[PDB]
């Protein structure tokens, strides 16, 4: 076929239920996902092929970075909770790998701050169960399919892109071969 469990995705021989529809991983430390974010505008095209009536989630993970890598989970869900994930998304991964001036969660702090979001609305959500909550989702999200690396997307709880599969001479042909993919695979 043109489609092909093995080339452009994978199943997942154990299939987990009651998956987000479209779940995509990412880690601010990991250089594929930041040309993911940056350069490629992964999500954001996939978004726009996506039908409708189906939601698209994205979590980060704790298995780069260490200790800071767990610092960003968090903040992360705190990204999530306040709804300012495309306010911070750009300056955390510039902070992480263009100008490693993240290197403590004081630093993390700041680009909230300097994002708009007010200190005491950051701290008090840093330190809330919601968020330890969304950290647990995340967590959990992760281990549901055994994730090793990033980045990565999944779509259904049953199918794993593989972008190894596919031409990266010309990276708008590829972030379209992605998006219908997804596309693709979403009307499985």
């Amino acid at each position: 076929a043109q489609y092909e469990d093995g080339k452009q995705y994978t199943t997942l021989e154990k299939p987990v239920a009651g998956a987000p529809q479209v779940l995509e991983f990412f880690s601010f430390f990991c250089p594929h996902c930041y040309q993911f974010e940056e350069v490629l505008h992964i999500s954001d095209n996939v978004k726009k092929k996506l039908p409708e009536g189906v939601k698209m989630t994205k979590y980060h993970v704790n298995f780069m970075g260490g200790d800071l890598g767990k610092d960003l989970t968090q903040a992360w869900a705190v990204a999530m909770a306040l709804g300012v994930e495309d306010k911070v998304t750009v300056p955390l991964f510039e902070g992480v790998q263009k100008t490693q001036t993240i290197r403590s969660a004081s630093d993390i702090r700041d680009v909230f701050i300097n994002a708009g979001i007010k200190g005491e609305e950051y701290d008090a959500a840093w330190n809330s169960f919601v968020v330890k909550s969304l950290v647990a989702q995340q967590e959990k999200a992760a281990a549901d399919v055994q994730l090793r690396g990033v980045p990565a997307m999944f779509v259904n709880g049953k199918y794993q892109l593989n972008p190894q599969g596919m031409d990266t001479s010309n990276m708008d042909v590829f972030v379209q071969q992605y998006a219908d993919t997804v596309k693709y695979l979403s009307e499985k």
